């Protein structure tokens, strides 16, 4: 749906996030985990995790932010013609993971806070919205598939 220009904005921020992937993932992760305790409850490999200290301390977390950020970018860069990557994920998330669209949204949040937090100058409003647009988009499709599938309350 989103504009030539908007993709523009959405993309350059990416390239920046690409500078320190693991950092960001860790970031987003922690944000998410702190803000929506429910979300972490769902990762078996992480539940053990008690403090912010612990989190940033743990390497498997690290790796984890990585796994995610990667899939994420892959989609962005596709400027909406992201089907290739999304499908599998929607299935994965709906069928084993058990992740609520609410999470996608949740996560989505930490994402932009994180982005904001880490790029004061680079990310004013023009960027912020593009970014948000992009996200609901990811949100939209993954939602659809869910339906198809019988998920999505
Ligand atoms: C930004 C959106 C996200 C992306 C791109 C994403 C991507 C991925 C990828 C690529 C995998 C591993 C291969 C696979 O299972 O598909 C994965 C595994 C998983 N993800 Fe997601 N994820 C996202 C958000 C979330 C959220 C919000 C939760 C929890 C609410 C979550 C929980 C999990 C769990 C539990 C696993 C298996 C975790 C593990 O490997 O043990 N993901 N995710
Ligand atoms: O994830």
């Amino acid at each position: 749906v989103l504009s030539e220009g908007e993709w523009q904005l959405v993309l350059h921020v990416w390239a920046k996030v690409e500078a320190d992937v693991a950092g960001h993932g860790q970031d987003i992760l922690i944000r998410l985990f702190k803000s929506h305790p429910e979300t972490l409850e769902k990762f078996d490999r992480f539940k053990h995790l008690k403090t912010e200290a612990e989190m940033k301390a743990s390497e498997d977390l690290k790796k984890h932010g990585v796994t995610v950020l990667t899939a994420l970018g892959a989609i962005l860069k596709k400027k909406g013609h992201h089907e290739a990557e999304l499908k599998p994920l929607a299935q994965s998330h709906a069928t084993k993971h058990k992740i609520p669209i609410k999470y996608l949204e949740f996560i989505s949040e930490a994402i932009i806070h994180v982005l904001h937090s880490r790029h004061p100058g680079d990310f004013g409003a023009d960027a912020q919205g593009a970014m948000n647009k992009a996200l609901e988009l990811f949100r939209k499709d993954i939602a659809a598939k869910y339906k198809e599938l019988g998920y999505q309350g």
